[PDB]
């Protein structure tokens, strides 16, 4: 029941905080534009709320339902669909090595999900080596050599400014002749300029395929859920740059924006392979859309 907790602050408008919104109430456009107000509050985005709203009154009539209490249930079952299309766990298994690709932009948790998911391949008997492919960001790719010294985790790097693409080459060349199972690559964030960045990470990736025609086998975008709209903003760049694969949320756990996750589940389809609810290697969790639907659901 950590999960509970973490969405405490979510739950204030959403899931089991639909409860006091609907008790004692009718059916009418009134109820059905307090709800919006809620959903649009809580960072659910314009057009999934005009979906929720859309459905939740078409099956509210389908049923010829009178009291409000019981959309409970049925908006459950509706949010409950928008992240069961993505829900689909990574696996990384099988590959010499599997590639994952790190995108988004800088201060949104990527360089400590890179840590929290070396830990937990290392944890589960795979064998990790890192890619510091930010190349400008000195303190990024020194913190990924003394994290990795000190986790007996290799770290391929060169000098600052070296050519990213190359760096993450060269990496995939070294993880293949040491036998590693995840090679785990950053790349550069800066996102103010969009044609440059883009440009890049193309570049990265039509490099991989001297090596291994699949590669990378993941492209993984981290977003952060206390940033809201920003999150939603930052999955529209990068899908269109390059080919998004997975997403990992940050930082659902003490805040009030834990309703962009609908929203960046059903504009995009991509799935969510992990969702950060605490500060611990573990609480970097596998998404299951269940799990997280019966959190936000449950009362108290
Ligand atoms: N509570 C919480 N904090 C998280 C989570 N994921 C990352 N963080 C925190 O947010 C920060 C991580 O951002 P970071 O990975 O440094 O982004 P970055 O771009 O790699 N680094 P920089 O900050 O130098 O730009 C740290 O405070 C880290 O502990 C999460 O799921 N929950």
């Amino acid at each position: 029941a950590r999960l509970k907790r973490s969405l405490l602050k979510t739950k204030e408008n959403l899931g089991s905080g639909f409860i006091s919104l609907f008790r004692g109430k009718k059916i009418d456009d009134d109820l059905f534009e307090e709800l919006e107000e809620q959903l649009l509050i809580a960072d659910v985005g314009v057009e999934t709320t005009r979906k929720i709203i859309t459905n939740l009154t078409e099956g509210a009539s389908r049923k010829q339902l009178r009291d409000a209490e019981a959309l409970y249930g049925l908006l459950k079952e509706e949010m409950g669909e928008i992240l069961a299309k993505v829900d689909e766990p990574l696996n990384v298994e099988g590959k010499a090595p599997f590639v994952i690709l790190m995108v988004g932009v800088n201060g949104v948790g990527k360089t400590t999900t890179i840590g929290k998911l070396a830990r937990q391949f290392e944890q589960q008997g795979k064998s990790v080596m890192l890619a510091a492919g930010d190349t400008f960001r000195a303190a990024a790719v020194e913190q990924l050599q003394v994290w990795g010294q000190r986790n007996n985790i290799p770290v391929i790097a060169q000098h600052t400014g070296a050519d990213s693409a190359s760096v993450i080459f060269d990496a995939i060349q070294a993880a293949k002749a040491r036998n590693i199972d995840v090679l785990i690559a950053d790349t550069a964030g800066r996102l103010q300029n969009k044609s440059h960045l883009m440009e890049e990470l193309k570049k990265i990736v039509r490099v991989m395929k001297k090596l291994d025609v699949e590669a990378p086998h993941e492209v993984m975008l981290t977003i952060d859920a206390s940033t809201g709209q920003n999150a939603v903003s930052q999955a529209k760049l990068f899908h269109e740059a390059v080919g998004l694969t997975g997403i990992t949320l940050t930082k659902l756990d003490g805040t009030a924006k834990g309703g962009v996750i609908f929203s960046v589940a059903d504009q995009f389809g991509i799935p969510i392979r992990y969702i950060g609810v605490g500060e611990r290697i573990e609480d970097l969790r596998p998404f299951k859309a269940d799990d997280f639907i019966e959190a936000l659901f449950a009362r108290e």
